[PDB]
């Protein structure tokens, strides 16, 4: 109910996620991948990271009135990937130009003057490979940083310099 | 063989592991996977689990004189996979008949009265799919309990029950 899934992802129900009401779909295979940071509190355990994903979703749903947490996936410093909207549902991370053509993944915390531990970066790339494997991402997939497509500081000076070293990253 | 490397694994250096002195290799592709528990302390965090891996390698090397932590991989309740001897190197987990033909996976903890969390189970299972995709395991590969191939309680009643439900399990 219903998992044989992939790159070890914590499912919605596991992090006590309110149900999603979002219906719009993404046409896979998908082209772009946007990396952002939540700009929120960071966590480094599964217990604290479950709570943080829960907290981010709540702010998005109760306060901004969105159908679900905005990101397709969330990455905690505990080294785990948190299921947001998933591979199929259009996200709300990068504005209306990019939300229907990209998969937004978000690192939990502020990474302006901080860096995510390797395990988080590992989970992230693994997450991405796991995407292609399923057909959601297209192998040619390109990684853009949040600030490359929107006036924002996200994902942070420090995380942004790292993702530039990634092999699939295009400016 | 196949460029696309698989899954997330915490590398030896990251959990501060003593250099291995172990040299006997396994013949790819391995047919059997044997699941054990450590019957030791459990840890739920990246930090506390790295320590535990260290404690276990320590005890195997310093007190029992093995060339390396005996298991090929360890699984923590933090939902992470810790690297041991790896895919290509014979371990010291299940006796001499079995060590040369199987892969040893141990869950860090005593799973007699406790089941490991879903995230632990997810990593263990994902790890195996990675083995198959990498070519280190046989697509048909068979999972066995430690107690099926040795007189032992490992991997613990609770955990034993669970692995019996895996589709690759054969007693
Ligand atoms: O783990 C890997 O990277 C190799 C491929 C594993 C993909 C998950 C297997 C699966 C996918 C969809 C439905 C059931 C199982």
């Amino acid at each position: 109910e219903d998992p044989p899934a992939c790159g070890s992802i914590v499912p919605r129900r596991e992090w006590r996620a309110l149900a999603s009401e979002c219906r719009e779909r993404l046409t896979r295979p998908v082209r772009y991948v946007v990396v952002s940071h939540t700009a929120g509190s960071h966590c480094d355990t599964p217990a604290s990271c479950a709570q943080q994903a829960q907290n981010v979703q709540s702010y998005h749903v109760r306060n901004l009135g969105w159908c679900d947490v905005g990101y397709n996936f969330l990455i905690g410093e505990d080294g785990l990937v948190y299921e947001g909207r998933g591979w199929n549902i259009k996200g709300a991370h990068a504005g209306p130009t990019w939300n229907p053509i990209s998969i937004g993944i978000s690192f939990m915390g502020n990474y302006m003057n901080r860096v995510p531990p390797p395990r988080a970066l590992r989970a992230a790339q693994n997450l991405l490979a796991c995407g292609v494997a399923l057909g959601a991402l297209r192998s040619n997939y390109e990684v853009k940083g949040h600030r490359d497509v929107q006036p924002t500081l996200s994902p942070g000076d420090r995380l942004y310099e790292i993702i530039q070293t990634w092999s699939h990253y295009r400016a």
